[PDB]
């Protein structure tokens, strides 16, 4: 199966299992003469249901034999119901919904999501086929008891009396060499002896049919003796006729049966199941009559199966039985960030609120682009949605691409309608209605989206995504008829169900690469920064001077802003009494807009005099230069004032927090800081990493390269505090899927064309120009790159709606693309970063870190060709 | 039941139920003519099993009808086995063991401990009696499914289609006002309609019997209609004869039945179950023939029971059914964890399983008992034989050690734990003619097993066999072989359970394992605190009362030596008292001096300084802080030092226990940064911590002159409660008031004698007096009291100054001389104190680990 299988009559998104012709109805089921057909049909239906439960859900199609059968009047069938109850002890309503359309009965099977309150039963099984022996009975363990036994045996392996009277009597019987006719047994059945239903006219068939059960029961429990040749009622040694079957054939059949038994091993030794078969002779008046067989099974280290556990899955459009190995692996279960599942409720409440207002079109950016490019989309969608007042329509250029699958050019956009008391509907808009593959695209996209919701999102409920195909060129909406019918239980019923589906959509979007993924990632990062700021603020009451060491990608500035707010709250000071000192002007304007507290650059700080400043927070401390003056003593004097006699009854100490990034030092001169031995007390922050996995991986590779061959300016002691293990833990905890690409050996025109094409593609998907940052290492190439980019974007944008405007790094907050040097972009970040740098050898490759620290989710490093002289 | 009930014939420790005469055996069970007796006997046995499972375990005693019945030859019974396997789906062998002695068949029922791999099914139940309607069938939910439904409804309440076609047709049938004879229904049964087995000759008994099931099924699920008067096979409105029963009587019976139904509510509104009963008339050719009753049940917010859930417990020597409220509370469930974290290490250190000869524990009590009674060693060696591997744990009173009464006539109790042996509890009696020995042994064994299962968390079959012995002298209790310990792992698990039980009680063994537990906890805190060595160089550590600063300081010194690779003599400890100096000098290899020695001397090779008792430092000699800074923070001298180093200056501060009114010499509280507040260092009894918290509140409410508001601000009672709950252990704190000197001496002598008889060594007693000039008077009075009490007088009573804390003698010194040192038992002898001077309870309590006896002398008369 590449995508799905074609079914014109019932083009459902889900997988369809055809169980052939079945007889349905209580009266018809009872009056069936053929019991074999009854059992076969029941088995087919139950196997299909189990496979659909373990394979994500689906539809079962059955051709109804009687042409006068109505589900409302007749019913389903009693035996099928007993089977359903056996398979689903919790309840069959939560998973199975029935429907009669035409002459076909459709059973809708929900995916087996283990109930949070219930035991974590990963998969559903009819019978474990793991037998454990209670007193005088061998019980086919249920799924829950099977999990009990598996977990107990696993713990035992990983770690490293009248019952005994029955065992002793059975052992004494075993040791005996010969027996007498009508000799009376002095013991009955127990946990360690079983002899009932074992004597027949033909012993071989009964042994083959029944021995596996008792052998599994004895091996799983402790000990056991199986006796063949003892009459059930009278407990005498009747024996088996010698002429009927010789002892050697019976012994070989027994060893064959025990060898065919499936087994699963928790331990390393992996012993086979061991058993001793001893054949006893019975003599009436010293003439041979027959023989009695005793089988002894010792306790077995792990679980032994009577046969393959009859649990089914779906594999290659077919219902497939699960082997013991597969069953135990799937049952014992022997990684998207947890923070997503912690914050999905707040994210849904912020971005996708369930309100009684009119229908909302999201996301705003893509909606604006689509509606400006196509004027009829607003009207067409408003007409199609009607009648619906409450709901959200989530637009995407390609939902299939949004869930990780192929993107189709012929699909203009996809709309996902979520509403209360309505099914989820996926609208696919086509540029040309004559495109043959629209229906397949819609069906596959709906199937993939539902599967992603259930698997990644964690949705545990009945949801139907109905593929509806629409065209802009059509003057009249809803052409033809839509025959897709689902039970009323599959539409969302309350606002809580809508909230749950939207939270699952939040998780799915945050686990993928898309425009919506990027926007919700920004909101997620805001929440994470709030949590980190709250955690770090606890040091305000315990320290006054602190040296904060930050890994690459920590986002020091947001933490600094929120820490400044926390200082204002805690110390009850006026906002203008807190000073933020940075090195770059651009960061100064950024912070000036983001915070009400005072923000100055180092030159202003040294030139000016700050009498009213009570607390100082310094960022970009690595790049500070001491040529103008020694700023550290100034900050110390403003923060730590020496006592002047008795004038100050209670001298105060302020906050002198310095944020340092040892890795990104671009000033070879001395910083003016105290030596690394005097940089105490210190804190290392690793949990601020807010970027893509790809960008974090690039930054870690550069970190390792720097640590292996440290440069002159950096020192071993500062490099020692940063470990790769902590960086992996933080990245796995806090990073989101993204894009990082590298291109080499390109001319200026090729770089310009690549940037123009990528920007056009991103804009078509709903990215705004404020998310694009084009950064060049060498500042003298700004004009050349600007001319090349103007030419490229003019060529690409043939329609040319508005002029292309690039803004300097000062205008980060504005709505324009940023084209400036890396030095001018220090401390500032944007979602998409284009790094235009000349050809770099191994020595100069360290600037990948500088480029990556500026990118949040996209990073396109482009390298120019070597100049020819 | 005060302790237990007397059973001379079967004196088992456990609770015994008598299920009367029962017929046993497959042949006998099958051939029974009377089915009512069969059902009654099966019900009695299963109810007793359920009660024993939910009530800690016990024994079932059944008298066998047949005198020729042998369990091995015959068996137990098929119906009984099926009932057992119904009650225990996991397995009946783990909980039920059978045994035949005499004419009685005994069933040994283990306590229902929910398996760690299991769903948390707290109690066992035959039937939930909670019904959930699958389509066409109403199912009595199992215990697990009942728990699932209860949790779902609780979460829902706390938070705040052809099936639909069936419902619509049923609603249309409901709305109809008239019916025709042999009118064919156009619908069959679904999740929302049920009418099978409802039409009988006498409708009322069948309704009374079956209606609760369907009402519960409909209420628990969504909606439902019940139809009365429809023939099963042909689906036509046969109707109920009008003469047989009037509609009003049937309606009132339905209302009575529905009202009688038990219910449990997860919500505050508490609505009753709502339902509409409508009576429909059937006419054949317009003449009345009968009537049809339709009952509508709407979805109901909470769970509705068909009847009281048949789960039983034990209450007042009786098998008692559980009501719905009790069952739901017990099923939904609506001591420090560090004990369960450290019990394995504690048992490996203190009760190791080895192939060596049997070990007698604890050593102190064993020495006392064997010295006082010479024959006890030989008697125990004889009784234990044949046994090589095992531990014998001695107690003056195991009953007292598990919280129950102490008996004077019991010399001691020995608990024998061994592999391939039952646990045996030996009670030694001074006078063998004491009537109550057997009852004492039985009750003690019962209480010890119950404590093990409940507090200790033991999940396994254990038998504690009461055995009574007498020193002056020159058993029918039979348990299944599964009740004896089988492996070394089972012995280890039982020993871990015993460790938890004793750490959850008050005894000598409790105190010794408390000391080991506190050592492990201090190791964990020291490891956690040592992380600040890499992040800070000068630190001001603020400690709540009872933090045990000195042990943390010693382990921090060790961590400094490990981290900075410095010689032990390069790390310096500065304290104020000579006694703590000597203590630390013995406990550590690093240099330890007092403040006077620190200021007089010169320390060239010292690279790191750790200071304790910093609140009591006096600046009259000079500025010790500046000296510490100069030693730890050296100013650069030109280019001589290529890489200047900064040392560690860690100051341990206790703001509450400031006894020097003069300025400490510390920097002002605004310059005391960076700072750390240690809360998780509290290692004492709950009672001592409570006294310290009360004194803390009293001090915070009325702060004295020397302390400052900023210093008191960091100490909150929420943190103190969290710490005390996390890391404190049960203990004793007592206060006596208005006693004269000889009464105080007699009290101390009597308490010391009682503690010594229980195995306490003299090194665990510290007698501390607030006023130092009373030391001689108290010493004379205590010597007189102790010589009067110890009539035997084996050895002289020796009191040691506070310098000799490490020695094996009672300490009699002032509180000032005992600063920074602790002992298990502390006696506080102080004069009468008013509200202003009550603050010294904190000083007295900081010196006690598990026992504190504050004694106040009478006011002096002039
Ligand atoms: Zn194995
Ligand atoms: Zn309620």
């Amino acid at each position: 199966m590449e995508s799905l299988k074609t079914d014109t009559e019932m083009p459902y998104p889900e997988v369809i299992v055809d169980v052939g012709r079945v007889i349905f109805g209580e009266e018809n089921r009872k009056k069936m003469t053929n019991s074999c057909l009854k059992r076969s049909e029941n088995s087919r239906i139950i196997r299909a249901i189990c496979a659909l439960l373990n394979s994500g859900g689906g539809v079962i199609k059955a051709e109804i034999d009687d042409k006068t059968y109505s589900y409302q009047c007749h019913g389903l069938g009693q035996d099928l119901e007993t089977s359903f109850q056996k398979l689903l002890p919790s309840g069959s309503q939560k998973y199975l919904d029935y429907m009669q359309q035409g002459h076909n009965l459709l059973i809708f099977v929900k995916s087996w999501s283990p109930d949070v309150f219930s035991l974590p039963l990963r998969i559903c099984s009819l019978r474990s086929n793991l037998y454990r022996r209670d007193v005088t009975s061998a019980i086919n363990l249920s799924a829950s008891s099977a999990l009990e036994l598996l977990r107990e045996k696993g713990f035992r392996a990983q770690r490293g009396q009248e019952e005994e009277d029955m065992r002793i009597l059975a052992s004494e019987f075993f040791k005996k060499d010969k027996l007498m006719y009508k000799e009376k047994l002095n013991f009955t059945e127990s946990t360690h002896v079983a002899f009932k239903r074992f004597t027949t006219k033909k012993v071989i068939p009964r042994i083959k049919e029944m021995l596996p059960h008792y052998v599994s029961a004895f091996a799983n429990t402790q000990g056991g003796y199986v006796l063949i040749g003892v009459d059930d009622k009278s407990k005498e040694v009747v024996g088996c006729k010698w002429e009927k079957v010789n002892p050697d054939l019976l012994k070989k059949e027994i060893e064959n049966c025990i060898e065919k038994l499936p087994t699963f091993h928790f331990c390393c030794e992996k012993p086979k199941v061991n058993f001793t078969t001893k054949i006893l002779n019975v003599y009436q008046k010293d003439v041979l009559d027959g023989y009695v067989c005793v089988i002894q099974v010792e306790p077995f280290c792990c679980v032994v199966f009577a046969e393959a556990p009859d649990s089914w899955i779906m594999k290659d459009n077919s219902v497939t039985r699960l082997t013991a190995e597969q069953w135990v692996v799937m049952m014992l279960d022997t990684g998207y960030p947890i923070k997503v599942h912690k914050f999905k409720e707040a994210l849904q409440r912020h971005l996708f609120p369930v309100t009684q207002e009119e229908v909302q079109f999201k996301p705003e950016s893509l909606c604006k682009k689509l509606f400006s490019d196509h004027k009829e989309l607003e009207g067409l969608m408003k007409t199609l949605i009607h009648p619906c007042s409450q709901g959200i329509v989530i637009f995407s250029r390609s939902w299939a691409g949004d869930v990780g699958f192929r993107k189709e050019q012929n699909v203009l956009c996809d709309a996902l309608l979520i509403a209360v008391n309505s099914p989820v509907v996926l609208y696919t808009i086509l540029i040309d209605p004559n495109w043959p593959g629209g229906l397949e695209y819609a069906r596959n996209t709906a199937h993939q989206l539902k599967q992603k919701l259930q698997t990644v999102g964690g949705y545990t409920g009945k949801v139907c995504i109905i593929p509806r195909l629409i065209h802009l060129s059509s003057t009249q909406s809803r052409p033809g008829e839509i025959p897709l019918r689902y039970p009323r239980s599959y539409r969302l019923a309350d606002e809580e169900e809508m909230e749950d589906l939207l939270q699952a959509l939040v998780v799915v979007s945050l686990s993928s690469r898309s425009l919506l993924s990027d926007q919700m990632g920004c909101e997620f990062f805001n929440l994470l920064i709030m949590e980190q700021s709250q955690l770090l603020s606890e040091s305000l009451q315990k320290t006054r001077e602190l040296f904060i060491y930050c890994f690459p990608g920590v986002r020091k500035t947001a933490l600094a802003i929120k820490i400044m707010e926390k200082i204002k709250d805690l110390f009850h000071c006026k906002p203008k009494e807190i000073l933020y000192v940075c090195e770059s002007d651009s960061l100064k304007d950024f912070v000036t807009q983001q915070t009400t507290c005072q923000a100055v650059t180092r030159k202003t700080f040294m030139q000016g005099e700050f009498l009213k400043i009570k607390h100082i927070v310094m960022d970009e401390t690595e790049n500070f230069c001491s040529k103008y003056g020694n700023w550290y003593m100034k900050a110390k004097n403003i923060t730590h004032p020496k006592a002047k006699g008795t004038g100050s009854e209670n001298l105060h100490h302020g906050i002198l927090w310095l944020f340092l990034d040892p890795f990104q030092i671009h000033h070879a001169d001395v910083n003016g800081l105290p030596p690394p031995s005097a940089q105490f007390p210190r804190k290392t922050i690793t949990s601020g990493i807010h970027c893509a996995l790809e960008i974090a991986k690039v930054m870690k590779e550069e970190m390792k390269r720097i640590k292996e061959n440290p440069p002159s300016n950096m020192s071993p002691d500062t490099l020692a505090l940063f470990s790769e293990t902590a960086y992996e833990e933080a990245t796995s905890a806090q990073a989101l899927p993204g894009v990082c690409e590298t291109k080499t050996n390109l001319t200026t025109e090729q770089i310009a064309n690549y940037v123009a094409r990528k920007c056009h593609s991103l804009f078509q998907s709903g990215y705004l120009p404020k998310d694009i940052a084009i950064l060049c290492r060498r500042g003298e190439d700004r004009g050349r790159y600007r001319l090349a980019l103007l030419k490229a974007m003019e060529l690409i944008e043939t329609h040319r709606p508005s002029e292309v405007v690039f803004s300097p790094a000062t205008g980060v907050w504005g709505s324009h693309i940023v084209l400036d040097s890396i030095q001018q972009f220090s401390g500032l970040e944007r979602t998409v970063v284009f790094g235009l740098s000349p050809e770099c050898d191994q020595s100069e490759e360290f600037h990948k870190l500088c480029f990556a620290s500026r990118a949040i989710k996209h990073l396109y490093l482009l390298y120019e060709k070597r100049a020819a002289y």
